[PDB]
């Protein structure tokens, strides 16, 4: 089927993006954000769907995602998230540009 067939496509991004040929920017998304740990009393306050790519996994392997839309929702949100709670010039967000650029890219390679 086309949706099997854009569901492998997703698997393949998704281990492409927790490839060794990524980690030196792909590392931050790789687990949930720990915001206690971080100190980061506010995140939960701002972030109000935490994503990453764990959880992405977790739901790939579950079957949980019906569509390659639905994948593509959660893998975007983990870098909206990032956008949205951590200024513009830190690290982490450059690296979040460079990972969602890998995704982006091959994300539009999608089989029709
Ligand atoms: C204990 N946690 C960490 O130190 C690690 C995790 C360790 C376990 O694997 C997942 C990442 N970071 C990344 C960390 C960082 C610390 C605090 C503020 C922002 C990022 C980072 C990134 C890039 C460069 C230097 N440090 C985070 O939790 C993390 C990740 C994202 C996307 C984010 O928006 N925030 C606010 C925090």
């Amino acid at each position: 089927g086309k949706l099997s067939e854009q569901l492998k496509h997703c698997n393949g991004i998704l281990k492409e993006l927790l490839s060794k040929k990524h980690a030196a920017y792909a590392w931050p998304f790789y687990k949930p954000v720990d915001a206690s740990a971080l100190g980061l009393h506010d995140y939960h306050d701002i972030i109000k769907h935490p994503m990453d790519l764990s959880t992405v996994k977790r739901k790939m392997e579950n079957r949980d995602y019906r569509d390659a839309q639905e994948f593509a929702a959660d893998v975007r949100l983990m870098f909206s998230n990032c956008y949205k709670y951590n200024p513009p010039d830190h690290d982490v967000v450059a690296m979040a540009r460079k990972l969602q650029d890998v995704f982006e890219f091959r994300y539009a390679k999608m089989p029709d």
